[PDB]
C-alpha cells in the first residue's frame, strides 16, 4: 500500500470540465496506486511509500511514475513531497517540522511533472492545459496503442477539444460517441452512393467530420476517468468498420464506370485495414505503444479520411482510392522491413 | 540471483530435436529465471533461492514458477529439490547429508511439474512427449497439427529458423493463389490442396520456435501480418476469376476478404486491449483461420471456389458482430 496525503483546500470543490478538482487528483493518484487522504491536521499511517500534497494542484500527467525519494517540481515550484517509508521514523505529530527535518536529513533530487498549482485566479488556464493535456502524444504521458498523426495533431484535435469541453459537462459516454461516430461514417457512405457532386461534396465533408468527432469518445473517456478495455477495443473495430465501408461505398459507384476501380477499391481497403492492423499487431506482440521513429508515409487514418474529404470536394472520389492503395500498401511493406530491426 | 545445480549425467549429452538435452534443462531453467550450474561434485555459492536436480530430466513445461521452499515431483517421483536461501547455514560440504539435514529441519510440501526422467531407454518416449508439448482453432489443434509435428519433428534437426517457415509459408499462398488464376478445375483443386498445406505448415513456425526456444516478437508480429496478406490475396485471386462469370462475386469477394480481416483484427485488438489471448468461453462460430482455409480446401475440391466466398463472407461477418455483443460484457 501507497499513501498519498493531500491537503484540503476550498478550491478542490469547484467543478473543472465535469468532475470536482478533489475527485480528479483523487482519480490520478489513485490511477498511480496510490490510496488517498485528504486531511486538515495529517495523521501519518503505515505505507511503504508517502506522497504529500500541500497545495491545492491540477496533476494533468498520465502516467505518473514515482521511484525513490523525491522532490516533485512544476516549473522550478514545488508541487509535493514524495518521502520514503522512514519518514515515519521522522515524523513527530506535526507536519510543517516534520518536513524540515526530513528535508534536513535527505537530499532530494527534484523531479518534474506536469502539473498547475490551483488558484481562484487561474481557473481558465487550467482548464485550457487540462483540455490539451487530452490528446494521443507522448508528451501527456499517455500510453495508447499509437499516438495522433500530424492531421489529427494540428488539425482535427483543435477542433474536437472543444466539441469535448462542451459535452463534459452532459451523462454522454465515451462508447456512445463512439456509436455516434460510427454512425455518422455510415451516412457519409450512404451520400457517396447517391453518386451526385452535391452528395459527394456532402459525403466528403461527412467523412471529416466523422475523422473529428471519433477524437471526442478518447477525450472524454481521459478527461472523465471513463476510459475502458472493450471502449479502446470497440473503437478501433468500429474504425475499421467505416474504413472498409467508405471505400466500399465509392467503390461500388465507381465500379459502374469502370469494373477496374473493383481493384483499386480492394487495395485501398486492404491497406486501410493493414495499416490499423500492423499497429495493432504491434502492441499485441511487443505490450508496448506503436511509435516509429524518423521516416514513415503519412498515410493514418487522419490523412485517409482528409484524402478522402480533398478528394471529394473536388469530385475524383476515385483519386482518393488511388492515393490510399499506393501510399498505404507501401507503408505497410515498409513497416515489414523496417520492423524487421 | 536463484542458482539451478544440475548434477552432470551423460545422457545430457544426447540431442533431441536439434538440442542437447543439456541446453534444454539449460534453457528452460534459464528462462524460469535462474542461472546454471552444472556440477559432479556440489560448491555452494551465494543466492535467494537454490534449485537442486540429481537426476537426469527432461523438462516439460514451459512457464514454471518457484515461489517458496517445495520439492518437485512428476507422477509421485522426484524431480528436484527447491530450498531457501537458508539452505546456506546448513550445507556441510556433502550434498547428500545436507538434504538429508536439510529435509529433516523442514517440512516441504511437494509439487507437482510436468517433466520425464530421462533413460537411455525412453528416449523415443521423450521425443513424443516434448512434441505433445508443444502447445488458430480447433482444426488447427486437432487435424492440422497431427501433420505439422511430423514435419517440425523432421525440421528439428536442420537449420531452419521460425521466420523462414513462415515467409515459405506465404510463399505457398501464393502458389495457391496463383493456381487459382489459371482458372480450370485441375489448378482449382491444387490451389486448394496447397492452400490446406500452406494451413498446415503455416503452425511449424509456431512448433518449431517453441522446440528450439526460438520465439520472437518480431516472428509473431510477422506471421500475423502476413496471414492476412495470404488471407487476402486468395480471396482477391478467387473473387477475380468468378467476377468474369458474375460481376456479383465482387461484393461477396469484398465481404469474405473484409470478414477474414476482422476475425484476425478483432482477436488481436482484443490481445492488444485486455493484454490476454482472446478465447470465448462457449458458443462462437467456427471461423477462425483453420476453418477458413479448410472451407476453401474444401469447396475448391468440388470447383465451387464461390461457395467459400458465400460461406466465409456469411459465417465471418455473424461471428464478427457476434464478438463485438458478447465482449461488452467480457
Ligand atoms: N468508447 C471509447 C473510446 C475511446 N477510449 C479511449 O480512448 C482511446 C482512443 O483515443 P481517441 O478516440 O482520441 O483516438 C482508446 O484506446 C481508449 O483508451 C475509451 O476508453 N472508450
Ligand atoms: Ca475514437
Ligand atoms: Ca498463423
Amino acid at each position: 500500500m501507497r499513501l498519498a496525503y493531500v491537503k484540503n483546500h476550498e478550491i478542490y470543490g469547484e467543478k473543472l470540465l465535469g468532475l470536482t478538482l478533489r475527485e480528479r487528483i483523487e482519480k490520478t493518484l489513485q490511477r498511480a496506486g496510490f490510496d488517498v487522504r485528504f486531511f486538515d491536521e495529517l495523521s501519518l499511517e503505515e505505507a511503504e511509500d508517502y506522497l504529500i500534497i500541500l497545495e491545492p494542484v491540477l496533476i494533468l500527467e498520465r502516467d505518473l511514475l514515482l521511484e525513490g525519494r523525491k522532490i516533485l517540481v512544476s516549473d522550478g515550484f514545488t508541487v509535493g513531497y514524495f518521502f520514503g517509508g522512514d519518514f515515519r521514523t521522522v515524523f513527530d505529530g506535526n507536519l510543517q517540522s516534520s518536513i524540515e527535518k526530513y528535508l534536513s536529513l535527505n537530499n532530494l533530487e527534484s523531479y518534474e511533472i506536469w502539473a498547475i498549482k490551483l488558484s481562484n485566479d487561474n481557473l481558465k488556464t487550467a482548464e485550457k492545459l487540462l483540455l490539451s493535456s487530452l490528446i494521443k502524444a507522448k508528451r501527456t504521458g499517455l500510453k495508447p496503442a499509437y499516438y495522433d498523426g500530424w492531421i489529427a495533431r494540428e488539425i482535427n484535435r483543435k477542433v474536437s477539444l472543444r466539441i469535448s469541453r462542451l459535452l463534459a459537462d452532459t451523462s454522454v459516454t465515451p462508447n456512445q460517441i463512439t456509436v455516434f461516430s460510427f454512425f455518422l461514417s455510415l451516412v457519409g457512405s450512404a451520400l457517396f452512393l447517391l453518386n451526385s457532386y452535391l452528395t459527394t461534396l456532402l459525403a466528403g465533408v461527412i467523412i471529416q467530420l466523422h475523422s473529428i468527432i471519433d477524437g471526442c469518445d478518447g477525450e472524454i473517456a481521459r478527461l472523465k476517468f471513463m476510459e475502458s478495455k472493450y471502449g479502446a477495443w470497440l473503437d478501433g473495430v468500429l474504425d475499421r468498420y467505416s474504413d472498409f465501408i467508405i471505400v466500399f461505398s465509392i467503390t461500388y459507384v465507381l465500379s459502374a464506370s469502370n469494373p477496374v476501380y473493383w481493384i483499386i477499391g480492394f487495395l485501398a481497403a486492404f491497406a486501410s485495414l493493414m495499416i490499423a492492423y500492423t499497429g495493432d499487431k504491434f502492441v499485441a506482440a511487443y505490450m508496448r505503444t506503436y511509435s516509429p521513429e524518423g521516416f514513415a508515409i503519412p498515410i493514418t487514418r487522419d490523412f485517409r479520411l482528409l484524402i478522402i474529404f480533398a478528394c471529394s470536394v473536388v469530385n475524383l472520389p476515385s483519386l482518393a482510392l488511388v492515393i490510399i492503395a499506393l501510399l498505404g500498401n507501401f507503408e505497410a511493406l515498409r513497416r515489414i522491413v523496417a520492423l524487421r530491426s
